[PDB]
């Protein structure tokens, strides 16, 4: 589950979007007359209607993540 | 688990957006009548309508995280 | 599940987007009379209309994930 | 499980979109009168209507991710 | 399950899209009446209407991914 | 299982499309009745109406992958 | 549209309802950049989630009901 | 257009209902972009979840009605 | 158009229903970019999820009704 | 048009019913891009999920309707 | 177009019904891109999942109906 | 298009149904890029999915209906 990352060292850009009655949902857990009921995220949720990512990570990172679901 | 990042060393950006009645959910446990009922969450979880991330982490950077779920 | 990067050293980009109604779900656990219920998510969930990355990770970077669902 | 990667040193781009009323699934478990019911999920989900990716890793990446079902 | 790779170092691009009414779906798992029901995704889910990737991987890369399924 | 690769060193495309009422499914496991039921998904699963891959891995790239199903 | 009615001369009932979340709409008239509207009602409009008539008119009744629209 | 009606003259009843979640609706004009709308209802509109009529008009009655739409 | 009826003179009924996500229109004028729209409604509308008539008319009785679209 | 009726003088009944998601629609006009349009409704509609008439007109009765769309 | 009806004077029954997922429309007029649009309906519409009549008109009744489409 | 009846004077019955998933339609009339459409329904129209009709006309009835297109 380790995670590492290095780095070392020794023009226009256009998004547009134009949207009408845009409905999103993420994760979901619907239920009727359930004994048990359990929800557990544990990562990176990104919802949206103009989810836009421009030139990130341009020098080092690194993400590490663990989850884990136990029942006995 | 353990993460690490390290660094060293030794023009327009558009982003246009147009929106009408836009609805956006997460993360949901919808139930009725359940003898039980547990949420967890971990992570990060971004929602909205113009989620826009330009020209992060440029230095160095690192994110580490664990969530887990124990029933016995 | 160890993960590692390394990196040493030693234009016009255009995106348009024209959208009506448009309606996008993730990860859905729908049920009806259950005895139990579990979701579990361990990784990256991205639900958009318009999910545009541009020039990521031009450096170096690393992720490392690890879910696991275990029941006795 | 283990991932690694490595690099070492020593013009219009256009994309275009027009949509009327699109929907959009991701991972699905729909069910009825269900003695038990499990969602895991580990990996990438990129769900959207315009789900574009320009240009990414153009320096070093890595990405590992392991998940696993167990029951006894 | 081990994955590696590197490497060392010493113009229009069009695409266009138009459309009307497109309904997509991912990993579905329907069902009725069943004593057990399990989901279990490990890999890379791209859903959309135009799922475009334009020039990536330029410059290294690597993704490893392991998922199991254990029942008992 | 294991893989790898490496790489040493020392004009218009044009892509449109245009498409009505278009219904498009991925991976499906449709039941009723069932004492047991499950789907383990391992690998890519790239659905859409306009699935379009340009120019990539020009550099060096690697994906290794290994799902299994066991029950005893 | 005259109307006319006469009349000259010379044990259980049982009725049960029960109801979750029941939404009711009359007559509407929705609409978006219109350079006329007009509504125009000229009768008995009953909306409602139980609308019960028991018994009604056991003697004598008339109704007479005119409207008209006129446009030049 | 003219009604008329006359009359002379010289045991357990049992409805029972049970719903969810009814959605109802009546007469409707949906509408975008229109130079002129116009509704004009003239008669009985009973909309409802349970509707019911028992032993109605066991005298005497008449109804009548009229309506008209001009234009020019 | 003209009506008329006229009258001269001189045991368990059971009814049960049960229903679960009922959805009822009437009548309806969906439409869009229509330079003109005109709903013209004369009669008896009657929607719903039971609708029940018992015993009705059991004296004398009578309706007339006439409605009339005319556009020069 | 005209209508008429006369009449002179001188045991269990059972319905059940059982429904789970019935959608009922009635008279409709569905359009688009419509230079004129018109909905003009002159006699009885009847919408439900259980529509259920009983022991009706036991005595006398009449209805007449008269409906006309003239255009010029 | 004249109706006319006379009388003159001088045990269980059962129904039942099961049904799931029932869906029923009546009339419909679907268009795309049209000059003009007419609906014209002068007599009984009658929809339902159980349209059950039982012992009507067990006196005297009588119905008249007239419509009429004219163009010119 | 005169109608008349007339009429002078001087044990069980079941009826059972099971139905899953029954989809009914009635008159319809679909187009497309149509310079005029009408629709004239002037008769009875009964939809349903049990449409039973048990002991109707035991007295006296009658029924008279004239409908008619002209186009010039």
């Amino acid at each position: 589950v380790v995670a590492a990352a290095e780095k070392t060292k020794q023009g226009v850009l256009y998004v547009g979007s134009k949207t009408k009655e845009g409905v999103v949902h993420g994760v979901a857990t619907v239920a009727e007359k359930t004994k048990e009921q359990v929800t557990n995220v544990g990562g990176a949720v990104v919802t949206g209607v103009t989810a836009v990512a421009q030139k990130t990570v341009e020098g080092a990172g690194s993400i590490a993540a663990a989850t884990g679901f136990v029942k006995k």
